[PDB]
RNA sequence: UUCGACGC
RNA sequence: GUCGAAUU
């Protein structure tokens, strides 16, 4: 229903005009904590008017809209558009004392993007940037979107979804994996709070799919070990799944395989040993139109949330299944209520810019993190700290 | 790579 | 390549 930002303040969802509005009026739910407050800007085009105006906004929206105060940008200039002399940029600015670098890429070049961001995901918060996709006309939107997700980077937390802490789980995991081509693939675990917010993530190295299994119970303990070693007095007596991702298929041999996991976690008192939990498979399914939060039972395992396109009526659905849980016949339909809605609740928590994407976060995280971490395996740049597992890099 | 959507 | 980004 609304989005809390700064001050107390709660914003209705679905108006991304609202939203700005509120955060210059009461600031984001939470500014963060910069220990230079200097950030560089690099970039090739010294006497550009499009970098000048990029510039311009980008101070003054870091002050007004994010509350992020007296903060100085500093430029770099680099003189050739090739990996070495804008890394030779990068290191300067690093060696300079920056909480962040806003990287202006030249032109159009696939393999350059990978490496340098590799190299930056690496060493410090980045916001990378096309020269060439700039224009007067869209600056502002521009902008707009490009620092919900740099202060993110920066640690910030934009705005979090307002919520009944008594309904819903103490935590949720969204985890799987996905294949990266025909034989490799990567596993991935991320926890989040009820409000849409992340904890931790860890992803494994890149394997084969004969190691599917294998890596999948240890990511998860090791993102479980570490959400717990940070949150030592966190109790999780409610705890969800969402299982998502192009993996093998596996289904029995995955769900005894999580279920074992979760038997280990209790043993390790890393969640109650009385713990409720659901395992849950989220798949996005066909669009159709009609010719809205609707919640569909096709059987007593089987369900369907209806969501409007992001973008005749257009619906985009979401398959959720019900694979394991230990709840009592009697919470069970109650149960069931509650964790639809809270996928509705998650499917509207979308960092990466203001609109919505209406996919549920658990979902939508680990396909930017894949899509990141192909592409860099493919154009052979740094493989990707407790600086990475706490922060959305991925964005 | 601000992001999205279409068409091929 | 074709639009669009308060009001989805
Ligand atoms: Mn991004």
């Amino acid at each position: 229903l609304t989005y809390r930002i700064g001050n107390g303040a709660s914003v209705p969802i679905s108006n991304t005009g609202e939203l700005i509005k509120g955060l210059r009026n009461y600031g984001p739910y939470e500014v963060p904590s910069l220990k230079y407050n200097q950030i560089a800007l690099i970039h090739n085009n010294q006497f550009s008017s499009l970098i000048n105006q990029l510039k311009s906004q980008i101070s003054s929206k870091i002050d007004e809209v994010w509350h992020i105060h007296n903060i100085n940008i500093s430029e770099f200039i680099y003189d050739s558009p090739h990996f070495d002399s804008i890394k030779s940029q990068v290191d300067n600015a690093i060696d300079t004392g920056v909480d962040g670098i806003m990287l202006v890429l030249p032109e159009y070049n696939t393999p350059l993007y990978y490496k340098l961001k590799s190299y930056l995901i690496n060493s410090i918060p980045s916001q990378f940037m096309r020269y060439d996709i700039l224009s007067n006309r869209n600056l502002t939107f521009y902008v707009d979107n490009l620092l919900v997700q740099f202060v993110s980077k920066l640690g910030g937390k934009p705005w979090i979804l307002n919520v009944d802490p008594e309904k819903g789980s103490d935590i949720i995991i969204g985890t799987g994996a996905t294949r990266i081509d025909n034989v490799n693939l990567f596993c991935f675990a991320m926890v989040f709070k009820k409000d849409g917010t992340m904890l931790w993530n860890e992803i494994s190295p890149i394997v084969t799919s004969s190691e599917y299994l294998t890596y999948l119970k240890s990511t998860i303990k090791k993102v479980v070990y570490g959400f717990k070693k940070s949150n030592p007095d966190w109790d999780v007596e409610k705890l969800t799944l969402h299982v998502s991702g192009k993996r093998p298929k596996m289904k029995d041999g995955e769900t005894k395989i999580l279920k074992e996991t979760v038997e280990e976690l209790k043993k390790q008192e890393m969640v109650s040993r009385d713990v409720k939990y659901a395992i849950l498979h989220l798949n996005e399914t066909h669009p159709f139109w009609v010719m809205e939060g609707t919640k569909v039972k096709l059987s007593s395992k089987r369900y369907l949330l209806t969501l409007l396109q992001p973008y005749v009526t257009p619906i985009k659905p979401l398959s959720v299944e019900i694979v394991s849980d230990n709840w009592t016949s009697e919470e069970y339909y109650h149960n069931v209520h509650e964790i639809l809605d809270e996928i509705y609740y998650l499917s509207k928590m979308n960092w990466r810019g203001f609109r919505s994407r209406n996919l549920p976060v658990t979902v939508n995280y680990p396909k930017l993190v894949a899509g990141i971490i192909a592409n860099v395996n493919r154009y052979g740049g740094y493989p990707i700290n407790r600086s990475l597992q706490t922060n959305p890099w991925f964005l």
